[PDB]
């Protein structure tokens, strides 16, 4: 196939399709399934030396993974694309894949028709010729001691519809069939020792012509706000390379952590200096808090079980993305080898974000005054979990800071509640016998550092009181404080916490270099609160399964290939082994300091659901951001055209 | 004068001018200034008897605080403005008070005139006939136990221009006036053991002319982003009271306080149900945390000492608020007992606020979908104490969530550094003999609630695994948590911190009511993380000025004039004595379970700075958020029209 413009480039529908046929052909005269085609991205220092080095060319690679017909567990290798050949392939019999649209798609159809299911679905009040009615979000098994990952598995969380426009989570039965994905058949279901029947309610429903019947009529459209760029965006994109004030950087995209940020530089008055070589999400999960069987199964892994990719919402133009946007594809491969496409994946635009700075003198008034508004620039997607959305904002800004913003909408998880049983403490009756159960949704930001170049370490900083008692010579009147930093040297001593107590923020810097004003290292600064300890137990199935969530901050050596901290195959591992961060943390004895290292960030939230969250739940937000501190020498900002300047001559001039 | 509208309207012009005219003639023959003439805002019963049970009508009342020649401290009282008469009045002897924006725009001149200072600036490398070029920002003495309140005192922070264009806060000097506010005199000079002379660098400038030299150029201008609402906006302004949205409140504003919210309603299809009494910023502490003298004085309590009122900007007009705006004027009394009037105080608009809520099912492919976009109301102001700038942003939200946004701006305070002195632990260096030193900005949130109604509590919610173990047949897989709400029942319990351990959030509630849904009280819960611990010790000056700062929350029971929790006259008080906070704790023991309570809420962060920051610094935000949980039984916002919207049927019947 055809080169792309950039090494980073996501595989063409064309690759993937070269790919594909590759792989047929390796494996010919086998029956054989794709799981997984994309970029094997190129080594960090092969990218770098062909960045900044006129150093070699790397590969054009692509990495598959795929199922073959009586076989368990999957194949995985590479295919480099230019010569059209397998280049490295293995059988990995006992791991599990992640769950493809389709892969799921197959689910309802096999509950709908398998008689013990029919039987539960009679038991349960829905006569056996209105399966039509009943529906299943299909979801991975996540993990179950019973089979292991000898099976590739889906639990079948059962719902039942009145109508097909109904939002279904007012009603979910009372059991649970387990389906193997590969042979279409159900194998066991899961059924309460307690058993409740169908609710008899109306739907919990929620577009226009239900909330009409429900609270009388809408509310008229609102008038409009407006929003133009008569002369164009400010920003300038090269393929998938973006320029924005004084920002570059690589936008990728791939089927698991779906949008992949690359590159990323600040042109600093005409030296370029780099400040990330990659930032991206790379795991999630979302660990439920009721104890009682099956829930303990409610722990999904969303980027690892399902993909941020695959789920990706196409974005409808004029609609989830206001103003004027530039939009980019997603190229995927189906079970079959052929490209799939989701339009409109990614919207990149740039955005109003109030005031960047301000000051005015007292002296006269504020006559004197300066004003500069500021403009953020937003890359962003949607995903969607079955039940959940995830809206995802990657946002830069004027003085240099880059945030992750995350909105969390879409329907609660439900299950079913008697007429007289307690949901709580668990869960909450968000309508009537409907169970919200309590969960955590925690998401693993990744984010390969290059502050200022090669050779980088981490730190915790501390606000502490000066340890001098009030009433010292050295601390009188007993308000002296001060950061204390505390430089992560073996990966042991990263494994870190937020506290409030400290309000604990992290340095990523550049320990070979100084800032000629302050004398401290060029960095950035993790500012980030929303950092909850994971909740789940120690050697719990949750903990296991996410050795990352443990911790806010883990920091590791590089090595190529550490990508995916609960592994690089998620679905039913019981989190028993060596592998993703507990591989990368070992003994954790190993040099963080001044080398190439990986810093994964575990931040989210504690959800406790209320009847506001229901039927459609109002968008809460996440957020953190990475500053720039002791990088810049002065505020970046200032060369920006201020929106009101007025100094203090010219104030006199005009009285 | 004239009635107002609205029992809660600021004073008028007419009416300031009216309770002026009554004090002096009550004061006939005494030499007297006026330091506050505000509304005496109706007791808490009296206006809600008034708004909801035909109840009478609540005289008007204006408070004042006056100075008289040669008299120790101050004099208040009120007027009744409909019989022009004092009704009541005292004189404090030993307390100082609010320094307005006259009792500091006059320092400047007494300092460049004194014989002391002129000595003192030629000391420092500054000749005799450059006085012009002295400058200095008059702060509160805040406290020196040298002279107690025993003189209404000033502390001058100097600085140099080289030009009255420059910012000064690169060049301070190294000593500090104290000046007699009343007798315009300098009486103390603070004089460190070791003397810097002035910087001989040039000054770190920020206008555009400044930059061009600095930088070569400017950007150029960013081809703009256009807000426009050609059919007008959707709420509705009668007077001060704001409809907008479901929600209903009265938009008051004073010289202290600024912003004060007040009658906060929300109209449920119908049925109208209060959520807050009254809602502002009630007192600030931005304490320093260089132990050095006389640095311990630098502990600024904004509101009290200043005045978010008489601090806030003129706005300005299309610049600091960006679309279709409703502008509010403020009002207020100068020395002389004549109105003054700042034009465009509070801007008051509506604004995109990305999405609402979305939700699509992946059945076909999310052609299935509803996307609902938000907006929100936007109340705010400006101010500037001496070097800082503090935005405020009131923000309603469709979700009947109501959010408190500041960014702050402006100019770090800064102290003159040695060519070898080091700034740290205490300060930065961030730029060439400039010291910029450590200090936190604390805020006290004050909210009167009245959750569905009266008699309301309040809670700390603390995320707690199960006590139960790992492989207990109560926890079988470790995965069980629950929220652990604590009621407070007396003051005593109620002093709670922020704690990340438990991701801690507080609700405040109605312990009369019960959601039929989920069987919990009404409550809005307080969202809110950016919440440092006091890093000044217990038994500081600033521990002391500003009781309520030590602890997260403050739950205490309501009484009218329980307004500012250090006290009425905050300058120059020691923080030794029962008042303010301190006195309405007591001694812990009062109830505070299902009655009329007041919430403060102590918010804020701690800022190192850095070069970044520097000469001017780029917005840093602060958030917390109130958000309705079993307040309503399903998401409020289901009745706005989607932006988009398809069915499953639309998208059959669609092919
Ligand atoms: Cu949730
Ligand atoms: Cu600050």
């Amino acid at each position: 196939p055809a080169r792309p413009a950039h090494p980073l480039d996501p595989l063409s529908t064309a690759e993937i399709k070269a790919a594909t046929n590759t792989v047929k052909s390796y494996f010919a005269g086998k029956k054989i399934s794709f799981n997984t085609v994309t970029l094997r991205e190129p080594a960090r220092k092969a990218y770098i030396q062909w960045k900044e080095q006129g150093g070699p060319l790397p590969p054009r690679l692509a990495y598959y993974v795929i199922l073959e017909a009586g076989k368990p567990g999957v194949k995985e290798g590479l295919v480099d694309l230019a010569s059209l050949s397998v280049i490295e392939t293995r059988a990995l019999e006992t791991v599990q894949p992640i769950l493809t649209v389709e892969d799921l798609c197959s689910t309802e159809e096999v509950i709908r028709n398998d008689p013990a299911v029919i039987e539960q679905c009679v038991l349960s009040g829905i006569p056996a010729n209105e399966m039509h009615k009943v529906y299943c979000d299909p979801w991975t098994i996540g993990y179950d001691e019973r089979w292991g990952t000898g099976k590739r598995l889906q639990q079948a969380l059962v719902y039942y519809r009145s109508d097909e426009d109904d939002s279904q989570y007012s009603h979910p039965l009372d059991f649970c069939p387990i389906v193997d994905t590969e042979e279409k058949k159900v194998i066991f279901i899961d059924i309460p020792n307690r058993r409740r029947k169908v609710s008899k309610h109306k739907h919990a429903n929620f577009y226009p012509k239900h909330m009409i019947e429900k609270v009388g009529a809408m509310r008229p459209e609102a008038p409009p706000i407006n929003v133009t760029q008569p002369e164009g965006v400010s920003f300038k994109m090269t393929g998938n390379v973006m320029e924005w004030s004084n920002f570059k950087f690589h936008i990728g995209f791939n089927y698991r952590e779906g949008i992949v940020l690359s590159d990323v530089s600040y042109n600093d008055h005409g030296n370029v200096r780099p400040i990330f070589h990659r930032i991206s999400l790379s795991e999630m999960i979302v660990p439920y808090g009721s104890p009682e069987f099956p829930h303990q199964r409610k722990h999904a892994l969303d980027i690892g079980e399902y993909g941020a990719g695959y789920m990706t919402n196409p974005l409808s133009l004029g609609c989830d993305c206001k103003g004027v946007i530039h939009y980019l594809d997603a190229h995927f491969s189906d079970r079959a080898g052929d490209p799939i496409t989701v339009k409109n994946a990614v919207c990149i635009h740039e955005e109003d974000d109030g005031l960047l700075f301000k000051h005015s003198d007292f002296r006269d008034n504020f006559a004197t005054s300066l004003v500069t508004r500021a403009t953020k620039l937003v890359v962003s997607q949607i995903f969607t979990a079955a039940n959940y959305e995830y809206c995802l904002y990657w946002v830069f800004m004027q003085d240099g800071a880059i945030r992750l913003d995350i909105r969390l909408t879409g329907i609660l998880n439900t299950y079913i509640l008697g007429d007289d049983e307690e949901a709580g403490p668990w869960g909450t009756r968000v309508y009537p016998n409907v169970n919200a159960h309590n969960h955590q949704h925690l998401f693993s930001l990744r984010i390969d550092p290059r502050i200022d170049g090669d050779g980088n370490s981490a730190a915790a900083c501390d606000a502490k009181s000066s340890p001098y008692p009030l009433g010292s010579p050295e601390n009188m009147y007993g308000n002296a404080f001060y950061s204390e930093k505390t430089t992560f040297k073996t990966v042991k001593d990263s494994l870190t916490n937020y506290e409030s107590a400290t309000g604990r923020s992290w340095d990523i810097f550049n320990p070979n270099k100084v800032n000629p004003y302050s004398g401290k290292p060029p960095s950035y600064k993790l500012v980030s609160t929303q950092c909850p300890p994971l909740l789940a137990k120690e050697g719990s199935l949750v903990a296991k399964r996410a050795p990352w969530a443990s911790h806010s901050v883990n920091v590791v050596p590089y090595k190529d290939n550490r990508l995916y901290p609960s592994g690089d195959h998620v679905p039913q591992w019981s989190g028993d082994g060596v592998r993703g961060m507990r591989e990368w943390i070992g003994d954790g004895s190993e040099n963080i300091d001044n080398t190439d290292i990986l810093f994964f960030h575990t931040f989210g939230i504690t959800h406790f659901p209320a009847p506001e969250d229901f039927p459609l739940m109002p968008a809460e937000p996440i957020t953190l951001m990475l500053r720039p501190r002791h990088f810049f020498t002065e505020n970046p900002g200032l060369d920006i055209q201020p929106s009101y300047a007025m100094t203090t001559s010219e104030a006199k001039r005009a009285v």
